[PDB]
C-alpha cells in the first residue's frame, strides 16, 4: 500500500505480465525472439551456465521460426468489426469538431474507434475520458495508463468515486533532444459532484494543481466522473481477461515447437554417407579423406562394406505436433489463418457464424456504448442534443450485396418498411454507392435527363 | 453449524470446489498452471519428496500446452444468446433510468442480463437484488456471495423466509490505497412482510443496522422479499449443477495427456545417430569426441557397424488419446471449436438444433424470468406499470436475413397477421435495418421525395 | 540527446532495421544475396575464419533460391486496393492542378496515392506535407525521412509541435557529374501558429533560413502544423508495425532452408554407383580406373560384390519444412502465391472476405483521411472550397459487372435511390463505360439516330 499518486492497483500489476507477453505477441518475431528465455526453456540448464551452452541458445533461438498468429487475428477481427463507417445517429453540423478531429490533433472519431476497438479486441481493456479545453475533448487512455480505480457504493449504487490514469507527454524545450514527462490525473467524486486536478513531475518533485469542477452549459457541475472503462466482458472498471491469451499461449508454444523442428532439421535433415566397415589403410589407400560423389565418378569399398545414406525422414512427431497446434489455433474461433485444402459447404457456417463472432459482436457493443456515453457527455460540456447514438458496424462477414438483394431493399423501401435513409445505409454497406444522402437527394430533385 | 452472519450452507461450501475449478478454467491457463499440482498428478511421488523431482516436474507443467476451450464454449454461447439486444415490452420513457444504469453505474440493463447470463452458462448460478435508494437499483450478486438462504413453507406455499449474500465495495478513505470492506445483506420474511438490514466489517467489529421494511409508492409494504435466484435448471433457491463441468473435467485430461506428450516430443523427438557396434579405439582415432553430420563430409565406421537415426514416430497413443478427448469435447454439444475438414450436409443439423441449443434456451428462459421479476419489482418500487416484460434472444443460428425472407415478412406485415412492431423487430434482426421504429415512422409520414 | 538538426529519434533508430530489411525484401534476390551474413547464418563458425570456409560459404549463399514472396504480396495488395481510379469529391476545374501534378512534375495524384499506398502497405508508415511555392504542392515524405517529431498537449489536445524530416535533391551543376544535397525542413508549432524553416548543407556548413508564417488566402496564418503522417495503424504520429514483418521473416526462413535443400540437391543428388566388395587388383585388372555406364557394354564384378546405386530420395524433411513455411506464407492472408491445385468452393470466401481485407481496408481509409485532410490544406491555401473528399476503392474483389448486375443498377437508377453519377461510378467499377458524365449526358441530350 502507497500513498502517492504513482500506486498501482495489485490486480493491475498481476495483470501486467499478460498485458505485456501480448504486447509482444503483437509487436512481431523481433520483441518474442528477445525475449525468447521467458517463452523457450533452455534445452540444459547445465549448458546455460557455461558460455558456449548460451552460444548454442543463441543460434537456437535464432533458427526458429515465429508464426505471428495473434496479429493476424487481430488484424482481421479489427477489419470484420470495422468495414464501411460506425453509424452517427442525431446533428451532424452540430458534432462536426468531434468527428473531424476528436482530440484536435486531425485524427477522426472513426479512427479513435478503431484504435480502441483494437485495444478491447487483444488485451480487452480501455478508457475514455471526456474534458473540457474552447472545445470538449474525448480522450483515449491506454490499459496500462489506468493505475488506480475506486468502487464507493453511494446511496445503495455502484459509484466510481477515484480513479487515477497516467497521461503521458513530450516536453517542448528549446532543443530537438527528445524528453519524456508524465501527468497524473486524479478524478474524485464527493457527495455525487466531479472534482479533478492534474499531477506533474520534473527533477523528482511533484507539482501539484488545486481542486476543480468542470461545469456542463446549462450548469449543475457533474453528477459522474466522465470516465468510461471499456473492456471485452462489459465497461465495468474491474479488469476483464483479454480474449487473445489462448491464442498467445498456443502460439508461444508452437514456437517453441518450430525451434526444436528447424534445429532438427539443419542438424539431421542433410544426407550423410556413412561408409560402414572401411579400414583407415584403405582410406588412406584409394579414399586419402576425400570421396567423389558426382554421378561421373564410382568409388569402391572393400568387401563387406554397406554405404547408407542417412537422414531424418518427414512426418516427424514434432512436426504433427506442429501441425496440432496449428489445427487447435485454427479451431479456436482465430481467423489467423485461412486454408486453400480446407472446403466448406455454404450453409453450415451460417449456423455457427453467431458463435464465432461472439468476441466480435461483444467488442463491437462495449466500444459503441463507450463512444455513445463519452458523445453523451461532451453533448453535455457543449449544452447540445442529448438523444445522440455512435454505433459500430454489428453485421460482420459483409459483402458486396447480389443484384437480387438490391431488389429486395429498393422494394422495401417503396414500402413503408424501410426508412429511406435505412435504405441508403443498406446500399452503402454493400458497396454501391458513395455519395451522401443529401447530395443524392438534391441531384435527384430535378428533373430527369432524358 | 454457526450463528454468525458469515455462516455458509454446507452444500455451497461443497460446490465451493466446483465453482473454483470452473473459475480457473475460465479464467485461462495461467490459473491452471499455478494450480497444476491439482490437476495434473505428479509422474512420482517420490521424485516429489526430493527437490530435483519437484524441479523436473516443474519444467513438465511448463511444457504443457492449456486448449482453453471451456472458456471458448461460454464465449460462444454468449454470443448465441446475446445477438442484436434483448426486447423490452412496454413503457420506455419511464423506465429510462433502469435501461440506461441498472444500478446507477452508467452500465445498461444489457451489460448486466449479459453478465448474469454468463454467470448461468458457466457456473449456473447468480442473484438479483432489487432496493431502493431516489431510485431503484436492480443488483448482480454473484454465486459465491448468496451464502445462506431458507425455504420455510408458509400456509402450505414455497416460501424464501431468510436470504443472506455478501455483498463487497472498496473502502473510499483519504489515501489511494485501496482497502477491502464487506457488507453483509440479511433479507428476512415474517409472517409475509419483507424486512431488511445491514451488516457492517471495521476492525474485526460487527456493526448492525435496526431492522426496516421497504414499501411501494402505494403501500402495503412488501410480501415478497425483492430476491430472484437464477440458474442453468430453474430460478430456485436450491444449487443446480453447472452445465461446464464435464466439458472442465474433459479439458483438465486434455491438458495432462498434453503434458506427457510434450513431454515425449521434448525429449524422443529429436532423432539421434546411435552409431552401434562402435570401439572406444575407433572413436579416438577418427571421430575423437566429434562426429561431421553436414552433407560435404562422409563419415567412416569399423565392420558390423550398423548406424540408425532414431526418433518416436507419429500417430502414437497418447496423441489419440488427445485426438479421442477433443472429439468428444466437440460431440458434447460445445461450440469450444469449428473444424474447416469436416463438413455438414445443411438440413442435417436442423433436426438437432433444438437439441444442441437446450441449455441455450434453458439459460435464456431463466434470465428472461429472472430480469422480468426484478422490473416488475422495480415497478412495484416506483407504482409504475405492472404488464412489463424482458425477453432476451430465443431464436439462435441467428444470420442475415435473405431477400425472399425480407419479401416474406413485408407481405406477411401488409396482411393482419404480424405487428408494424414485429416486422421492424424482424427487419433488425436480420440485420436489415437500425432506426428505431418512431424514427422511421416520422420520416415516412411525410411525402415521398419523387 | 543531440541538439543537431540531423538528430533522430530513437524509436526511428530502433525501426530503422525492420525498415531495411523489409526493403532488401521488396528489392529482390539481389539485395537479400547481398547482406546474405545478416540472414543465413554460416554453417560453422571455424570454416568461416579459414578462407576455404568464406569460399565454401559464397556457394553456398550462391545455390540458394530466393523467393520473393514480400514483393508478390505487396503488388497484389496494391492492385487490389487501386483499381480504375480514386473519386474525387467536389469542384473539379478548380482543382485540376493538383490532379494533373500534385507536385508540379506532371505525375498524376493518383500515381502519389499508390505510391503513398504501397509504402503504407510495406513498411506501413509515410508522411503527406501541403506548402506554397504560385501554387500549392503535396509533398511525399518517405518513412525514414520523417526523423524527429514532439506531442505537446495545448489546452488539453494532442497537438504535433515540432516535426523535422529530411528533404533531398539533386544539385544543378554547371557540369553533369551528379551531386547529393540534402535540405532539412523544421516545422514548428508557437501557441497555436505554424511556423517552418528550411536548413541546407555544403562543404560541412550548415545555412538557416529564418522563420516565417504562411498564411491562406483569407489569413489568420495557420492553426495546425499541415503535415499528417499515415500509417498501417492509424494516422498518428507514434510509429506503427509494418503489416509485412512476419511475412518478411518467414521468406528469409524459408530462403535459408532453400540454401540447405540447395546445397543437398547439388551434393547428394546425383546417383552413385558405390561398387562395393571390390579388389585393387580387380579394378586394375579390368575396371582400369575407367568403368564403362552405357547399356551397350556390361561390367563384371568379383566374388560377393554388391553394386547399389545411391541419391537422396525425395519427400526429405527439408522439402518438408519448406512446404509448410510456404503453406503457413499462404496462410498468413498474403497474396504471394496462388495455387492451381487448390479448389475454393464459391461462397465460402465471402464470409471471410472481411478479415483477409483487413490491411487492405485499413490502408486504404488511412490514405483516404491522410489526402483528404492535404487537399482541405490545399484548398485553405487557395481559399477555395472547403467540403471536398478524396476517396480510394474500398470496394476490394472488383470484377466485370454481369449483365444481371447491370439491370439491377439501371433499375435502381430510375428510382429514387441511386443518384445518376452513382450509377455512372458503378458502371464504370466494373469495366462497362470509359466516357465522363457529362459527355455521356452531352451526347444524349440530342435526339435518336434511329
Amino acid at each position: 500500500d502507497s500513498n502517492n499518486i504513482k500506486y498501482v492497483r495489485e490486480d493491475a500489476k498481476k495483470m501486467h505480465k499478460l498485458w505485456a507477453h501480448i504486447r509482444m505477441a503483437m509487436e512481431g518475431s523481433r520483441a518474442i525472439k528477445d525475449n525468447a528465455k521467458e517463452f523457450v526453456p533452455h534445452p540444459d540448464n547445465t549448458k546455460a551456465t557455461t558460455p558456449e551452452g548460451v552460444a548454442r541458445y543463441k543460434a537456437y533461438i535464432e533458427r526458429a521460426v515465429w508464426y505471428g498468429a495473434s496479429a493476424n487475428t487481430v488484424d482481421g477481427m479489427l477489419g470484420q468489426i470495422f468495414a464501411r463507417d460506425p453509424v452517427f445517429t442525431g446533428p451532424e453540423d452540430k458534432f462536426d469538431m468531434l468527428i473531424n478531429d476528436v482530440d484536435g490533433s486531425g485524427l477522426s472519431i472513426h479512427q479513435q474507434a478503431r484504435d480502441s476497438a483494437e485495444d478491447a479486441l487483444s488485451l480487452g481493456r480501455g478508457g475514455l475520458f471526456v474534458d473540457y479545453s474552447a472545445r470538449p475533448y474525448i480522450k483515449f487512455i491506454a490499459a496500462e495508463d489506468i493505475l488506480n480505480w475506486r468502487e464507493r457504493w453511494v446511496n445503495g449504487a455502484k459509484r466510481t468515486t477515484l480513479l487515477v490514469f497516467r497521461e503521458e507527454s513530450d516536453a517542448d524545450d528549446d532543443g530537438y533532444q527528445i524528453y519524456k514527462e508524465e501527468v497524473w490525473r486524479e478524478l474524485r467524486l464527493v457527495d455525487g459532484t466531479y472534482w479533478q486536478r492534474t499531477w506533474r513531475e520534473n527533477d523528482g518533485q511533484l507539482y501539484v494543481d488545486d481542486w476543480i469542477s468542470p461545469t456542463k452549459a446549462d450548469g449543475s457541475q457533474f453528477d459522474e466522473i466522465p470516465f468510461v472503462i471499456f473492456g471485452s466482458k462489459n465497461n465495468d472498471p474491474t479488469i476483464d481477461m483479454p480474449p487473445m491469451r489462448d491464442l498467445v499461449e498456443l502460439n508461444i508454444a508452437h514456437f517453441r515447437n518450430s525451434a526444436d523442428y528447424e534445429e532438427a532439421c539443419f542438424i539431421c535433415g542433410q544426407p550423410t554417407l556413412f561408409l560402414s566397415g572401411l579400414t583407415e589403410h584403405w582410406v588412406k589407400n584409394v579414399l586419402g579423406g576425400a570421396v567423389v560423389i558426382g554421378s561421373r565418378d564410382a568409388v569402391p569399398l572393400p568387401v563387406n562394406a554397406k554405404p547408407e545414406l542417412l537422414q531424418a525422414e518427414g512426418n516427424g512427431m514434432v512436426k504433427e505436433a506442429m501441425d496440432q497446434k496449428e489445427r487447435q489455433m485454427v479451431a479456436l474461433g482465430a481467423k489467423l489463418i485461412d486454408s486453400d485444402k480446407t472446403q466448406r459447404t455454404f450453409g453450415e457456417a451460417s449456423m455457427e457464424a453467431a458463435a464465432q463472432n461472439s468476441v466480435l459482436s461483444r467488442v463491437s457493443k462495449n466500444v459503441s456504448d463507450a463512444y455513445t456515453k463519452a458523445l453523451r457527455w461532451a453533448a453535455m460540456f457543449l449544452g447540445l442534443d442529448e438523444k445522440i447514438e455512435y454505433e459500430l458496424n454489428s453485421d460482420f462477414d459483409i459483402n458486396k450485396m447480389s443484384p437480387e438483394e438490391l431488389a429486395a431493399v429498393i422494394s422495401a423501401w417503396q414500402s413503408n418498411a424501410i426508412s429511406f435513409t435505412e435504405m441508403r445505409w443498406q446500399i452503402k454497406k454493400g458497396g454501391r454507392a458513395y455519395l451522401e444522402d443529401e447530395d443524392m437527394r438534391n441531384e435527384s430533385e430535378q428533373d430527369d435527363p432524358l
